[PDB]
């Protein structure tokens, strides 16, 4: 299935920073209010809720920057190529967060409910509001959509 | 995906009462410590999270009694054999929980972590850890599955 990954307290979205179709290893993602091929998602799945975050356009995956187990605090989140058990996520659509399998999330940088443009995500353990995701159709972005098969 | 469905407290499993590759419309839902293929379960997704939870040996699924759209505290669980979304269910692999679409959850009768044999199923808006399950594999029951495949 492919889905919208949508921050949900400001309706921004998961994007490559620049939105390549072929983002160069280590791009940034960045949330920004656009919607369009260059920002569609995957989700393949490795072992039950654990996978890859695949970026449609280039076939590359969502990382913390550096691929470490356990990433700090405020760690970058990237797109890069490799396949490992660093790049491993769970869509967590009941408490609508994206998890990382060293425990923390995906969060925007410095916490802001209503971020601006190119605002870029990071790595946190925190939860509340702002760190919360919903993952939707690309024909309509209200309309959530499972993400796992 | 076929699965079982473990009581995570105790590690009884979901049961039609008696055991039948055919059990009657309205039979109850009772935990079992027993493992067989009239104890398999599979999840036919409807609408995103929301699902029917089908008994695999006959096809039947799993309803309030009498079909409520909110059922009250204490409405046992049973099979049978319609099709309608007082029947859909959320299988929360998240936070371990198997919830109603009118918002309550599975239980045990009365709560207990480790209910006998035979217990009946209930719902119950009530949250903790005896009504919590997990969806394994039918080849390792300690291994958790993906019930959204
Ligand atoms: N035109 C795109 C915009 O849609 C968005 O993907 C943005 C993300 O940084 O990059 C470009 O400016
Ligand atoms: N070794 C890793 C690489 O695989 C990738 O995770 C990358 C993501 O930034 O970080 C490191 O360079
Ligand atoms: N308090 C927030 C923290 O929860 C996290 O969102 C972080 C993300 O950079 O920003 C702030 O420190
Ligand atoms: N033999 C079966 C047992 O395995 C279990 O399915 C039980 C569930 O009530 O019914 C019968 O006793
Ligand atoms: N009419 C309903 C039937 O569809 C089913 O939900 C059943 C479940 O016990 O309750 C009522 O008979
Ligand atoms: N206190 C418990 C309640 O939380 C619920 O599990 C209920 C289920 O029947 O049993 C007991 O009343």
């Amino acid at each position: 299935t492919t889905f919208l990954i949508k921050h949900k307290a400001s309706g921004k979205f998961l994007h490559p920073y620049g939105g390549s179709s072929n983002p160069a290893n280590n791009t940034k993602l960045v949330l920004h209010s656009d919607i369009h091929e260059r920002m569609y998602f995957q989700f393949d799945v490795v072992d039950e809720r654990w996978g890859y975050i695949k970026h449609v356009a280039s076939g590359k995956i969502v990382h913390p920057y550096g691929g470490q187990a356990n990433p700090p605090n405020e760690t970058n989140m990237v797109l890069h190529q490799d396949r490992h058990d660093r790049a491993l996520f769970a869509m967590d659509f009941f408490n609508d967060n994206i998890m990382h399998k060293g425990g923390k999330y995906i969060h925007p940088k410095g916490g802001s409910p209503n971020p601006p443009n190119n605002t870029e995500t990071v790595i946190h353990g925190d939860k509340h509001a702002a760190m919360e995701f919903i993952f939707v159709s690309p024909k309509n972005k209200d309309k959530r959509v499972l993400v796992y098969a």
